[PDB]
């Protein structure tokens, strides 16, 4: 009898950086985030009349 | 005298054969068996 070969799988990574995802996100490396404890953004919005 | 002859065929000739892979095997009255071992890997 005889062996007619070994097909194996190979799973290809996809990056989240390249997915067209990514443009509805804007990505930051940062390096301590353990350290962090809250963000803040603040908005100032003047209103015409 | 009248006589016909019939169209030939060939195997590899014919547009079936995009569905087979075709090796030929010299002594096939000396197989047993044959086998493919697949190894599926998985991500999570």
């Amino acid at each position: 009898e005889a062996l007619l070969g070994v097909y194996t799988n190979v799973v290809e990574f996809v990056k989240f950086l390249e997915t067209a995802l990514a443009a509805a996100c804007v990505n930051t490396e940062f390096k301590d985030l353990r350290r962090m404890i809250d963000g803040k953004i603040q908005f100032k919005i003047s209103m015409p009349t």
